[PDB]
């Protein structure tokens, strides 16, 4: 089944690594095609007929939950556009250990590994950690820096739509991020690339292979492609404090005789500061709360609702067309990343991600703590010590004072509320552009409501 052949597949490349090695073979040796057959074929039979021991991370009993779970209830995901394929992966955020996967609806039907082999955009999933992780860690904005959501054109002269709707006007992050608006996070990555910001770098760390960078779309998944398993790292990165570790099936090959062919070796970055990570759990705890994108806490309240009061955060996409659907979510212990499409890339139905895929994932996480009760743990997600408080208007997302509206030094003063910063001073005092984007006539008419309330 797809288990079978993912591990054979990772067993036979790190065979290869030490047979070359082994045999003493240049790095220039390697470079030739027929060498490359040979130790390709030479890895292959030492696994068939070696007597390798192949140690994974894999938990049988919770990977055998994960297939009974696609067995008994992957029809939730067929939606009338015919049959529905799937992935899923479950990571362990401490380690990078893959505990679990569904590679599809039916290896008998159909082949296809929808976990490890088959790469999608991630859609709307981009944006916390190419976007908005990236603004915060760079004391860019905080948890209640305002965005435009007015309306804008990319550089080709398209509208940047959200469903029919072409805006509105400013917003929190949060309500950018619970809706999943596209323009406050197209504002936000211009603000990067103006910035200079290493965007590359932060994608990188966490094994994000992007060709082009400066792709206006890249928070909408533009240019970029993913396996579940890969986006999953990601998704492992932000739950686990900001500090990624290299997904794995595999953690050690020995010989017979207990000689190690390889073993797996933790090398942990912190992509995000630990105040950046802990920021964008929060966020990411009121998109799942607030059911906007998803009925995901609907759905798990209802099958396990001891289970729905862990500390669940995550984010959906849906690719333009409905071609893909995206639901990513966290627990302090466990990251569950799903994907939903067509092999042929066809559209699935408008409602696909939000109601079908959310059942399905609901049932998956319910299968998975019935299987191992502990698993998902009961830990909170929690602000690390090192996160900045700033008191901030409500309608600036920036501290009170004095603005220049129309020649008019005005005193900004109502309604405030504590935004969560990622730097030393957290949130500055208030500026006539307070906003992340925005047109000089979108500030016009922001300012005059703003101006209106005092
Ligand atoms: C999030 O999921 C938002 N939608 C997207 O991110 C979609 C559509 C989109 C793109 C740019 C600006 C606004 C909306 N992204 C997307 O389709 C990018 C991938 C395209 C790759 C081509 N192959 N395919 N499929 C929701 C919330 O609007
Ligand atoms: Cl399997
Ligand atoms: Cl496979
Ligand atoms: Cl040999
Ligand atoms: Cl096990
Ligand atoms: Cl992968
Ligand atoms: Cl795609
Ligand atoms: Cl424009
Ligand atoms: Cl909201
Ligand atoms: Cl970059
Ligand atoms: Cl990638
Ligand atoms: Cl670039
Ligand atoms: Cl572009
Ligand atoms: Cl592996
Ligand atoms: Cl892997
Ligand atoms: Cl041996
Ligand atoms: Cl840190
Ligand atoms: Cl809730
Ligand atoms: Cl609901
Ligand atoms: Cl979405
Ligand atoms: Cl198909
Ligand atoms: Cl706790
Ligand atoms: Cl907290
Ligand atoms: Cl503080
Ligand atoms: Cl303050
Ligand atoms: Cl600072
Ligand atoms: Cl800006
Ligand atoms: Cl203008």
């Amino acid at each position: 089944d797809y288990l079978y052949f993912t591990t054979l597949a990772e067993a036979q490349e790190r065979m290869y690594d030490y047979l070359a090695q082994r045999d003493n073979v240049s790095a220039k040796e390697l470079k030739n095609e027929a060498t490359q057959k040979f130790y390709r074929d030479l890895a292959a039979k030492e696994i068939e007929n070696g007597g390798y021991k192949i140690t994974t991370t894999i938990d049988q009993k919770i990977h055998s939950a994960m297939q009974s779970a696609v067995a008994d209830y992957g029809y939730l995901l067929d939606d009338g556009t015919g049959r529905v394929e799937v992935g899923n992966v479950l990571m362990d955020n401490q380690t990078g250990a893959i505990l679990g996967f569904v590679g599809g609806r039916n290896y008998q039907e159909n082949q296809n590994n929808h976990a490890f082999d088959t790469k999608r955009s991630p859609a709307s999933t981009t944006k916390p950690l190419l976007a908005y992780g990236i603004a915060i860690d760079q004391g860019l904005m905080g948890s209640e820096t305002i965005l435009s959501n007015y309306p804008t054109n990319f550089a080709n002269g398209n509208p940047i739509m959200y469903a029919n709707s072409k805006g509105t006007g400013m917003m929190t992050l949060g309500e950018a991020l619970n809706y999943s608006w596209n323009i406050p996070a197209y504002w936000t990555y211009r603000m990067l690339r103006e910035n200079g910001v290493d965007v590359k770098g932060y994608m990188e760390k966490m094994g994000y292979e992007i060709p082009e960078y400066g792709i206006e779309s890249l928070p909408m998944g533009g240019g970029i492609e993913v396996t579940v398993a890969q986006h999953t790292n990601g998704y492992q990165t932000l739950a686990n404090n900001g500090v990624y570790h290299q997904k794995h099936v595999i953690s050690k090959i020995e010989a017979a005789d207990g000689r190690v062919v390889y073993e797996y070796q933790d090398k942990p970055v912190q992509v995000y500061s630990k105040a950046t990570a802990t920021i964008m759990q929060g966020l990411l705890r009121e998109v799942l709360s607030s059911r906007v994108t998803t009925t995901f806490k609907s759905n798990l309240t209802s099958l396990n609702p001891t289970l729905a009061n862990a500390d669940w955060i995550g984010k959906t996409g849906t690719t333009g067309q409905d071609e893909n659907m995206w639901l990513m979510l966290s627990t302090p212990r466990l990251t569950l990343g799903g994907w939903i499409g067509h092999d042929d890339n066809h559209s699935l139905s408008q409602q696909a991600g939000y109601s079908n895929n959310s059942n399905y994932m609901a049932h998956l996480v319910n299968a998975i703590q019935q299987a191992s009760p502990s698993i998902w743990g009961n830990e909170r997600f929690a602000l690390d010590p090192s996160v900045v408080k700033s008191e901030v208007l409500k309608s600036t997302g920036q501290k009170p004072g004095k603005v220049s509206v129309e020649g008019k030094e005005v005193e900004v003063t109502g309604s405030t509320v504590t935004s969560y910063w990622a730097n030393k001073s957290g949130a500055p005092a208030t500026s006539y552009r307070f906003a992340i984007g925005g047109s000089d006539a979108d500030y016009q008419n922001a300012w005059s409501s703003i101006v209106g309330s005092l």
